């Protein structure tokens, strides 16, 4: 009784800063991405089969920078920020800001051998919380953590946390963006306006 | 013609290993039709699901649905205008369906006319099965709900804690049985029939019934 | 591989007896099948019907008279029936009591079905279509196409059901029952759904 | 693969024996079990039980009264007992003489056993817990999470163990024994340890 | 040496025909000793034998004992000095025993000190009994009481009626448990040690847990 | 009796300057790496089963700068001043310090082919002095090798000696980092505070 699809979106713009800077994006279909968020929607629950966010540089090899992403699961876990402290999550991962050209191979789907360079990191479906997840809106969920952060932990499966730094100005800069490639288990379909 | 409802005895074995296994049939609730639609909603837990499993399964702090069969059976005549539906939602915090469309497309979605399901009788009475095919009953999939084991709760405190904040339920409650009625003929509530659980639960790490919460 | 398989069942459309033969009609696509499905599928830009089920289910008293009748067409070009006696001869007919039919429910949960000879439920026969991928079309859309002329609509949707209400009892509507559609299809070539026209 | 699996057996709860039943209970999460688990486990997210052992041994004088008890509540939601009555009840119930257990060495040093009827030693039986792999918390943390709401940890803990002592002898608290826990854990999606809550 | 208490998982049997059978063992009650005589009576009613059973019986109108074992277990050490006697009375109109004597009359008295009886031990943990010469238990005969199915009573119903005039007791509990202790040391009481109870219940004809009395 | 994990994280960040510069350090948990050190300390003893160090990039393909590393064993061996000396080191590695974003594959330990590129040297494990050596910390090897340096070759199994020149400045430019990739077993424990 489920529908599976497979694909990849654009999941977030980045930019590069004198400064260090780290956001984080949680891995839940409403978030990931425009496309899945509406989709997803349409089913209670889902299950992730394979979530992959690859970063893809857009600026020039002139431009300084350097992109560093991770996992965390907990979501009460204080949000790194250090290099360092990002650099010992699970799937780390750094690069230039105008390197991982090569990650592209991942989007498209096709026939990839020199992947070494790719900026892309992938989630370990396997150890997660549980296998089905309830389908969540940012702002729901938004006000459940409101309450306390713990009420999370059934909610989500994890977030990929983003560090960008050793920029060339300490003002914004196109470097590149970051898209999610996806096999999504959805389940237990409803109205996609009732789902929250 | 019709038939008689008659509810068979509850079966209680011990599976050694902790689990005291439960499969029994309770009248789960009361329905009424009226011209407007009205859409009710019932937790697929055990403190709600019926009168004597609330009593039995408070005596174990936690426990896994393994067939749950919600089963509509009338209690009017043909001649009575009216529709009933009934669907699953799993997320408490999902808002609950307002048309007779919108539960159409939930889990085990069910629909038939007031005066039918007859034949699902046979799931009450624990008699062999024949033609089910006009029957009104849906169950509960299992294989995907989120927890296997749940924590039995009662009803007060499920209720203190969703006060605090809906998503707390995702983890306490496997999901929940929408039910709707309209096409009915008077603005005063007719009535309908009612839906009867038909379940078998396992029961796991006892506790003293009144520590249970 | 590339495909989004998807099964499911929706309600398509709310049902009213009446005595005046009403011919109404719905396209047999996505936008218009029912609103769940219009929903998802949006979110490609084309599919293919593996099968396609149109089921009424009663929802009044045993009395209730009236009679429901359902049928195909395939060439948006034809003149949509006018009588139930032109909507007879049509591919996949099917004629019932307001009442009957709620044997057809086994199609709509899914389940093992029994006696399916009072049910009211028709079909649409994949194999004699046109085009095998259709493209979405949102019925707005569709609608000023077919102003240019009905048959640049042959090539955007398979077919259209034809569905006729009569032998009721009441001057003004009366609540019959409903018509759900259980389908299975392939959805193709992703898009973002406001893009989807 | 990506887990990190780790057996170890450390000191995990001093013991006094009175005369004022009293009722402790410690959560069964690393943070928690004991100091040196505490420390390791941080640094990984999150973790699962493979076998948790809780086990007492003496240390007072073949005489010294007093009993000891120990039992498994799985709901944080429901009260901890507040008699032994209640505590005897509960899934893996061991009670024993404050002196006795010296048998249970065994578990602690992990050589093998001979007769462990005398042990005063109890698990947690890893296959009927919520879920699989928890979150690595830290007491100070759940604390505030359980202060809105009990159930909100349900999630984030397998279970609790209920400790109950008395029958004993004076006022004032007397040295019994300890409660050493033999775990064997899998953990997993590193973190630094000052980011772990 | 000693030993170590273990408990055994409650076993349930549905023996259809509406009998539940029910076998488990409970801590029934605590112990203390003094110098001074100080009796004791339990109610050997599946209400007050048992915290679980208390709870897990409710769910039944009737129930009838099969087999009831009240076994002393010490907690103290050989140096306690102290002894427990225990006996059955049957008409709760009955005075209860005032004398290490006429509690030594009653049906399966027994008597020990308070630091042995470890024997018994057995009965509880439900393994293979060897020597239980030395044990302190005793058991309801059961083939000799008023009736063969008793109502499930609460405590409290229980109490209002015995109000109205003690004599009403008699169809409603079997039996009674008489303890006393004595022979010991100090003025104010000691650990002395605990009897925990080992039954065998058949219970029928179910009921709402909140509709019993 | 162990407790074997395998784990990449930050060693250290890189600077290029106008003029040569070689710094070093040692290859024992403490010094490797912040979560290592932490996790490490609370086993008395361990063993290096795999010890990779990989240099990242984060500049850009305009910044000029040259990085080179090497394994030095002695401890007492005068540690190399020239990219020559330096250049005959064991595993000898080196490379423009906007090059080896290619080596990112070790770290988030994938599918590798195009690790030509790869700025990245690993530990010989096998011809180390010996298995088992002792969890030290910074502080106390200090202290030791303040009497005598060769106190250290039983503490110590080797030390990566990095240089840094061929600079666009004569004043500091972020390059990039040096992460290191382990598999190590640990044994013996001990409560963390106790171990030096
Ligand atoms: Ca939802
Ligand atoms: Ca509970
Ligand atoms: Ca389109
Ligand atoms: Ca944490
Ligand atoms: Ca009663
Ligand atoms: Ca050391």
């Amino acid at each position: 009784g489920i529908t599976v699809l497979t694909h990849s979106e654009l999941s977030a713009e980045i930019g590069v800063t004198d400064s260090i800077v780290v956001s984080s994006e949680l891995v839940m279909p409403y978030t990931v991405g425009t496309w899945l968020r509406g989709v997803a929607a349409n089913w209670s629950k889902y299950s992730w089969l394979s979530v992959r966010y690859t970063y893809i540089p857009s600026c020039p090899s002139s431009t300084a920078g350097s992109i560093h992403m991770g996992f965390q699961y907990d979501m009460a876990d204080t949000v790194p920020v250090s290099v360092n402290q990002l650099s010992n999550l699970r799937g780390y991962v750094s690069g230039q800001v105008w390197s991982g050209s090569a990650g592209l191979c991942f989007i498209n789907g096709t026939r990839c051998s020199d992947t070494s360079t790719a900026i892309s990191t992938t989630l370990d479906v396997s150890k997660l919380g549980k296998k089905w997840y309830p389908y969540k809106t940012s702002a729901d969920y938004a006000t459940a953590v409101g309450v306390d952060v713990n009420i999370a932990t059934p909610l989500v499966p994890a977030r990929l946390v983003i560090a960008l730094l050793d920029g060339s100005s300490s003002t914004a800069v196109a470097a590149g963006r970051i898209y999610c490639t996806y096999t999504i288990q959805m389940i237990e379909p409803t109205a996609s306006a009732l789902n929250n």
